[PDB]
């Protein structure tokens, strides 16, 4: 599980979302694994805007923080896990590392802020769903 707090708004991955998330829906991507949902709150979360390929993120089935290089936002195909068919989702990097169901959510992060959540694993890869290029989470 996990979220992204920026301005009033909640980045979660789509397969996660709440009723609440939906009852206040911004925007959503099933290709994208992606949901953003209205807060009342000021979140604090930075996302990064830039083209890093190197970042740390939070593996919440090692309690641990691994740093990573990891792939370029592309369409990839993903073999079928347990909320999601095999299928092409668009807007993923992958890494090599830990990946379960659990760790979805977990933050990927670089020096300019929040590059992304994971969204998929298997096969000894970690993938992220990126936002880097929602750039209206900064603003309104
Ligand atoms: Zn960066």
């Amino acid at each position: 599980s996990g979220a992204i707090y920026v301005g009033n708004y909640r980045v979660v991955n789509r397969h996660l979302a709440t009723h609440n998330d939906w009852a206040n829906l911004v925007w959503e991507d099933s290709s994208r694994d992606l949901l953003v949902s209205s807060t009342t709150a000021q979140g604090c979360d930075t996302i990064a805007r830039c083209d890093c390929q190197t970042g740390v993120y939070y593996c919440s089935s090692r309690r641990k923080h691994y740093p990573v290089s990891f792939s370029k936002p592309s369409l990839i195909f993903v073999e079928a896990s347990e909320y999601y068919p095999a299928r092409y989702q668009s807007h993923l990097m992958l890494a090599v590392g830990h990946s379960e169901p659990g760790d979805c959510g977990g933050i990927l992060r670089c020096q300019h802020g929040v590059v992304g959540i994971v969204s998929t694993g298997g096969n000894g890869l970690v993938g992220f769903a990126d936002v880097r290029d929602l750039l209206w989470l900064d603003e309104e």
